[PDB]
Parts: C-alpha cells; sequence; structure tokens
C-alpha cells in the first residue's frame, strides 16, 4: 500500500548541498581508519572497535546503548555486544540505518573485511558526524520520527554457516526488542494509524548497508514492502548524476549502482531476524558480491574511493530527505 509516511522530495538546494563533498574525504578516511583491523568476537582489538563506535556517539550527544549478551558457538561460550545510537530516543518511530562489525574469523588468516563492513561501519558514523548539526536541529521537532544506528555483532558464522551459527547478535536483538512491550501512549507522537505493541514495531524502516567499498556495486529491491523507500535511493542517485556531482572515470558517464529493478534473489544477512517480525528491509548489499568476498584480499588496498565518495552522497542525501533536514 501506501508507505505510512509521505516522502517529501528533496529540494534541489539541499541536493546540491548533499551532494558536496570536501577535508570531508579526509575526515571520512580517518574514522574508516579505526575499522580497517581485525575485529574477531572475543577479540582485544573488537573491544577497541566498539568502544571506538560508542565513544565517537556519546561525543555526538546520541544516547547509546549496549545489548551485551553471552553465546554458545561452535568455538565454545562467546561474548556478543551490539551497539544500538538512537538521535531521540523518546520519538516514537525511527529510521534505522545498520551494519555489522565484528570480522569473519578466516582460518587462513588474517582478515580485514574492509567492504564487510569496516566500510558500511565507517558511513554510519560518518553521516552521524558530517549531519551532526543538522540532525541536531532535526531533534527539537518533536516531529515523532528520529535516526537510529545499530551496529550489530556477531553477523558471521565461526565454522560452516548456519541457522544457529551466523546472526548472533542481530537474532538476539530482534527477540529482545519483540518482547520489549510499549505502546502509542508511552512515545512522542506515534503517527495516526500506527500499531506499537513493543519496540520491534518503532523502526519504521531498516536500512542494511553490507558488503561497500568494492567498485560498481550493483543493487536491487529485494523487498516489494519498501519499493516506495527503495525508489527514493534510485531517485536520488539520477538527481545526483544530473547535478554532476559524481564521480566517474571519464566525463558523461553516469553511476547506475541503484537498479531500478527488483531481483528475485535469497541474501542471508543481519536484516533476517527482523523481517521475521515485519520490519520493512532496505538491503543495501550488491549482486554480486565483491570479488574480494570472505577473500584475505578485502582489505584496505581493493576499496574503490570514488565508490564509496558517491555512496556517501547518496545516503546523506537520503537521510536528509527521509528526515528533512
Ligand atoms: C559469493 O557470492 C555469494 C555467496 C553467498 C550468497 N548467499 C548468501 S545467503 N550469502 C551470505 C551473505 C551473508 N554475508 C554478510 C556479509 N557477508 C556475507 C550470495 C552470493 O552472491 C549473491
Amino acid at each position: 500500500l501506501k508507505w505510512p509516511r509521505d516522502l517529501r522530495p528533496l529540494a534541489h538546494h539541499d541536493l546540491l548541498y548533499m551532494g558536496q563533498i570536501s577535508e570531508d574525504r579526509g575526515d571520512f578516511n580517518a574514522t574508516l581508519r579505526n575499522f580497517l583491523v581485525p575485529r574477531v568476537v572475543g577479540s582485544q582489538k573488537h573491544r577497541e572497535v566498539r568502544e571506538f563506535i560508542v565513544r565517537s556517539l556519546k561525543d555526538l550527544d546520541w544516547d547509546v546503548e549496549e545489548d551485551c549478551f553471552d553465546g554458545q558457538t561452535p568455538h565454545g561460550i562467546k561474548p556478543f555486544c551490539n551497539v544500538i545510537a538512537t538521535l531521540n530516543p523518546s520519538a516514537c518511530h525511527r529510521l534505522v540505518l545498520a551494519c555489522h562489525y565484528d570480522s569473519l574469523l578466516h582460518k587462513e588468516g588474517t582478515f580485514i573485511g574492509a567492504t564487510d563492513s569496516a566500510v558500511p561501519c565507517a558511513q554510519l558514523l560518518y553521516l552521524a558526524r558530517s549531519l551532526n548539526g543538522k540532525l541536531q536541529n532535526q531533534k527539537t521537532r518533536g516531529d515523532g520520527l528520529t535516526l537510529q544506528l545499530v551496529f550489530f555483532d556477531g553477523e558471521e558464522a565461526f565454522e560452516r554457516w548456519s541457522s544457529h551459527d551466523s546472526l548472533y547478535g542481530s537474532r538476539h536483538l530482534a527477540q529482545k526488542w519483540h518482547e520489549d512491550r510499549t505502546s502509542a501512549e508511552r512515545l512522542e507522537s506515534c503517527l495516526e494509524r500506527s500499531e506499537i505493541a513493543n519496540q520491534i514495531d518503532r523502526m519504521e524502516v531498516m536500512v542494511l548497508l553490507d558488503l561497500l567499498g568494492a567498485e560498481n556495486p550493483r543493487f536491487y529491491s529485494y523487498f516489494g514492502e519498501t519499493q516506495p523507500v527503495y525508489r527514493r535511493l534510485v531517485n536520488i542517485e539520477s538527481r545526483l548524476n544530473d547535478a554532476g556531482l559524481m564521480e566517474l572515470p571519464r566525463r558523461r558517464r553516469r553511476t547506475n549502482y541503484f537498479s531500478n529493478s527488483s531481483t528475485v534473489g535469497f541474501i542471508e544477512d543481519d536484516h533476517i531476524p527482523f523481517l521475521k517480525r515485519s520490519v520493512p528491509i532496505v538491503h543495501i548489499i550488491p549482486s554480486p558480491f565483491p570479488d574480494v568476498w570472505h577473500t584475505l584480499d578485502d582489505n584496505e588496498q581493493n576499496l574503490h574511493h570514488p565508490t564509496i565518495s558517491n555512496l556517501n552522497k547518496i545516503f546523506k542525501a537520503f537521510v536528509s530527505e527521509y528526515l528533512q533536514l
């Protein structure tokens, strides 16, 4: 049916501003350097990455919560901590942007997972920092909508991927939020026709970023439910190219990352436990996966920086349009 929130197209002025990248490049890369380290569950470096995310966002005055638990894995008992940052906690509805911050425990050697998902992690923090002034202003409106960032732990399997060996953080969080009962009267400015029975119902849409940072990603609409949101991404990308704001190999090329079609493809990722509970999902993951996927070549040098800049523009423009920044 109709998307529950009427989606006001970004004014041209705001598109142009959101599509300028300065020192902006430099800020993003400084943030990204913090994630370009092996961050296997249980490791000191995983703890330091978690602490980095927490601190970056508390420094921005967001409410930051940690959903920590121990879970049984094929390698024994393991500590997991999801990181959840919420710009305005009392706001009824959340635009949720997500990724995972653990890296695969690769048996062949040290695995950085630069695309998987150091880049998405950085892009989330970079969004919060670069939009901070606008976000802090949006937060005072009392409009019932806010931004939330979720950095999932334990997305990767320890051994062969299975329903029980994967998605530890997201399975746990989806459950916890689902059983956490609330209602519209308890919350600030829920939309009129809202059915809120628990926390999971406040996730207006979850936008899941995964495997980003390689050249020329090809995205598709994986979910009919979120097709009106996906199309804003298509449209935004299109206007940025019209504006001449996309970095390309040659003059007169256009990016076409967001395909205006849909694929029949099923990808298991951190969205799955939320999908089962009726959260609308936009799955921003390329198909095919990057060539470096789950190989030791998923490292800093194999990242494509102009694509990353282009994506950052699309995401900033998108969040600006959704929250009307
Ligand atoms: C090599 O190409 C593929 C291999 C496997 C699958 N199918 C699934 S369900 N993979 C699990 C995805 C979870 N995940 C999260 C982060 N990194 C991986 C699809 C692929 O290309 C479309």
